[PDB]
């Protein structure tokens, strides 16, 4: 068994990627062939109800997209996948999955540790979650089960 | 509800902080979990419509900002919580505090009493406040 | 014969880096020791009267510096020297150089190659340099 | 010994942060004396220039003063000092020797006087920019086409 997913990034975006899964009123996954297709938005945030991420051997896909919708793919080495987990709201479990991207600096060294960021400073990812997690809040969750 | 309240502070200011809660117009402070996150402007001063404080600086917490919003903790030494209170403008009442902050004499001293200032002098924060005052006044009580 | 050349980068900078000389009005490049210095502007680009660079063993030292002009400096990994030119626009010519910098992938790599960039496109660094150009003719060249 | 450093230093009560005295400027004035002590007055920037040949050696007695601008004198603390370095720059062929101290109104204590103030890891002390910008001050004002 293996990993199955296709993550569609913005071709002009760069940095960190997250997904966030089992949100009530998003669109599920859609479907080519085997593969779960994972398209990040502008900010590079992708929200989905499907329940959770697969687990295995990955061989998920990567490729950016123009603004029409044509892909072009991205070597392994292009992408970190940093980490994995659920976060709770209330007692509602959201499961997430945080990458990061390069267009500079493909690399086995970036696909290993991702970009070098300052030391005592929290990762911008933190910060980008932070914020992802109060718009499913807000635009998702309100007042609403 | 909230208990606690965490303070982002541009990273690249020194010195006198103030906050002054129950400013109508002004927006309210975010939430975070549990805290109240209150978010100071370059000059260090931060306006709020929140109706007053959390009651107590036990647990608060202190980070830095960049232009970006990505937070680094501070270390206690660097910060100094000085006062609190209450201010009347007219027959409206504006709860405030007063905290200091420092990059470059982190210290015990420095948590317990803030930087060293004149003995027969007003503290600058008191200039500092006369002056934010006036901005609020200004800007959002009669605009 | 060595290069003898400061580059002062500012420290939120990263990508493209692009020096031209022999502009007139533009402010000669100062002079600490051996060395002459330059210092880029917040897009990564320098102007100056100077005539020209100068040929010979690469002994480059580089900076990152920050609003009040402190120092920190870099490792050679993390600045790739890509090309040097003549430009002439109507009948004067401008000697320029194409520096890279980068924060998140120091490396020998990078140091040797710059960053992976589309192979039939135009390198991002023609563009900066065409507007660069424009920028000169507008604002230094008449006038 | 009976040598002592016998030198007041004079800071603008409003200045804080690093100081500098470069000494054997020509051109300088000389250090004024006040009883057995030489004076250091800094200027606005925290630099003070002399053609007092040297800075005198000894049993460290310094005492070192802010003062305002009609030059009322407030005597500070030694625990508001902190004695950086000092050495020689040549210009030249010419000496210069120089004292790098640096001084706080915010933070006075033995830390301090040990340390001076906490500064990034990387990055170059900021007092060497200041020197820097000093020495160039000099050669321009005090020697460009002179002897």
């Amino acid at each position: 068994e293996t990993t199955d997913t296709i993550y569609l990034i913005p071709e002009e975006y760069e940095g960190d990627l997250i997904v966030v899964y089992n949100v009530p009123g998003a669109e599920l996954l859609p479907k080519e062939e085997e593969f779960s297709v994972v398209t990040f938005a502008a900010d590079g945030t992708a929200v989905t109800s499907t329940k959770n991420m697969k687990f295995g051997t990955v061989n998920d896909l990567y490729y950016t997209v123009n603004k029409e919708g044509q892909r072009t793919k991205i070597d392994s080495s292009c992408i970190h996948f940093s980490s994995t987990g659920s976060r709770t709201e209330n007692s509602w479990e959201f499961p997430f999955a945080n990458l990061e991207v390069t267009r500079t600096a493909c690399s086995q060294e970036f696909s290993a540790n991702g970009r070098e960021v300052p030391e005592n400073q929290e990762h911008p990812a933190e910060k980008k979650m932070r914020d992802l997690m109060q718009r499913i809040q807000e635009r998702y969750m309100n007042k609403v089960k």
